[PDB]
Parts: structure tokens; C-alpha cells; sequence
């Protein structure tokens, strides 16, 4: 699994901790083990969310399964309270993409999980 | 509709009415109304394109519906056009992917669009 | 073909030639021609990977065909070993995502590559 967030929220305003915080997460909601978890959080980007520049984020989540109707529905409700409660971001401020990868397709180690 | 694009051009050349004018071009150009519309503009990026470093940019665009063969012909030249104008980037230097999603995977609002 | 590479390395620890060997060795790798390779590097992120902030990084590779099993092998084996060598990333500490583009779905120059 791997996360990315694109925010126009300032760095500053990212709390200690909110990396290690989306890993645990991640792997609680994926039921994948911590090491497998990739994060990747991008403050002070210029966006605009229909129109209006007032905080919000762009994010996907991509992993190896794991993806579908009722658990990206889960992965949005955590994923957007996460967003809310540390960043201050509106949940209807945030798109997140979901992305199904064939394990032929991801490259780690020198090699692919295929 | 998410419209993302990362350039080599410096911050300072984007103007800042642009992410605005995205928008709005892209609501009339996908049909969709523009508080649906996501904009992210990357700029200062370390690129290459053919192997040299004049300015240039790699996009994407995302969107539920809206996108085939001949709309993405269109969306190109609108695309590559805005570019042109506003960033003066050559238009042979511009890369757009295309990506068709499927509503049961975007999050929004602490659930999905499906 | 289009590769790019997010990482938690800071800027001043990318070599000068690194965007132009990367172009270089994907057009041997893909057989394209350089003149078509896009690529796009993106240091100084604040990233984990395995709950770790040690060096690591998260690449992409698009590209209208030449995506599949052995050749992504082939592909991680050269891509890894140069952001071991160039940036000193542990290959373990990578993962690339490979994505076959249809070629309706790549926009260049005021159309698509259909
Ligand atoms: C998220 S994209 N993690 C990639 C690493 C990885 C390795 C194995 C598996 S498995 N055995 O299919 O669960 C998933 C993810
Ligand atoms: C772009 S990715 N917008 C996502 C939100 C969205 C997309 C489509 C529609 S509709 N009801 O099909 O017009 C609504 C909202
Ligand atoms: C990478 S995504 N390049 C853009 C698409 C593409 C693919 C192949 C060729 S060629 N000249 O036939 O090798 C050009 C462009």
C-alpha cells in the first residue's frame, strides 16, 4: 500500500507524528504489516477545489488488493476524519483516487512482487 | 474532473489567476459544473523532456466519464493551447494522461461517489 | 515513456547528469527514442516507507507498451540500481509502479498518440 496526500495546507500545520500515524492506520485498514506501507505527504501545493483555494486535498491509495466498492468506502471515512481532525481539511475538500495494482506491475528490491 | 501539472517552469511564472482559469475551462469542456472540478499546479519542478530541460510539462487528468478517443483529442488542444498561452510552454513539450475512473473508486466526503 | 521518481533525498544529493543518464538508459532500456522520454525527479519529500524516514523513494513508469512481467523485472533491476548508486537508496527501499498507457489515453501536441 502507499499513500500519497497533495495539500495546500502549509508544512507547518502537519502535526508531528502524522506519518507514523497514516502507516499504522494503513496497515490496521489494509490489514497489511507496517513494512509493506509507503507514505508520502506534499503540504504548501497550489490547488484549488471548485474554485475556491480554502484548504483541501488531492490523494490516492494504491495496493497490491485490498481495493473495492465497501473497503474504499471504509478507506474514505478514515482517510478523510484523518484529514479533518490533523489537517483541518473538510472532508468534502478531498478526492482520493483508489488504484488496484497487479503485483506484476510493482517494482521493489530489485525485482517485482510478480 | 482533476486536472494535475507539473512543470519545470518557475513559481513565479504561473499567473495567479490560472488554477482559475482551468477551472472554468475545464467545466465547459467535460460538461461537468465547476464546484466539481480539482486543479493542482506544480511548478520549479527537476524535469526533462527529450533530454533537455527547456520548459515543459507532464499532466494528468482524471475523471469519472467523460473521457475517450475523440475528447481526448479535444481536451489536448485546449490543454496544450492554455499552456501555451499562459506558461509558454511549447506544446511538443507537454505530455496529458488520460485516466477514466470508475465512481466506486473516488473518495469523497467520507464515502464514495458509487 | 514517461519515469518519475518522488524521494526523501535533499536535492543537493542528485547528481548534475542524473536527468540526462535516466533519459539515456530508459531509451536503451525501452528502445524509444530519447527525444519522446519524459522524466521528472522530485527530492527533498517528506516520505515514509515502512514507518521509516530513512532514504527511500516511489517512482512511476508509464509507457504505450513494453510493460509486462520479465520486463518490469528487467526494468526494476536498472532502475534501482541507479537510485542505489546516484542517490544511495537501499533497492529494498523503492517501490515503482508500471503502467501500460493506451495510446488514446496519452495526449501530445494538440492530439493523441491513437
Ligand atoms: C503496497 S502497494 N505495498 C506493496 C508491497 C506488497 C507486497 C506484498 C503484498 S501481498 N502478499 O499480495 O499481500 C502486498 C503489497
Ligand atoms: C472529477 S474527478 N470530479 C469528481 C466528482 C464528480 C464527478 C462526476 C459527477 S456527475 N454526477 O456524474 O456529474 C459528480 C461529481
Ligand atoms: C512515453 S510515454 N512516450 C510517449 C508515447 C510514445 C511511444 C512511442 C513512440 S515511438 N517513436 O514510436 O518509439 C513515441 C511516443
Amino acid at each position: 500500500p502507499m499513500f500519497i496526500v497533495n495539500t495546500n495546507v502549509p508544512r507547518a500545520s502537519v502535526p508531528d507524528g502524522f506519518l507514523s500515524e497514516l502507516t499504522q492506520q494503513l496497515a490496521q485498514a489494509t490489514g497489511k504489516p507496517p513494512q509493506y506501507i509507503a507514505v508520502h505527504v506534499v503540504p504548501d501545493q497550489l490547488m484549488a477545489f471548485g474554485g475556491s483555494s480554502e484548504p483541501c486535498a488531492l490523494c490516492s491509495l494504491h495496493s497490491i488488493g485490498k481495493i473495492g466498492g465497501a473497503q474504499n468506502r471504509s478507506y474514505s471515512k478514515l482517510l478523510c476524519g484523518l484529514l479533518a481532525e490533523r489537517l483541518r481539511i473538510s472532508p468534502d475538500r478531498v478526492y482520493i483516487n483508489y488504484y488496484d495494482m497487479n503485483a506484476a506491475n510493482v517494482g521493489w528490491n530489485n525485482s517485482t512482487f510478480a
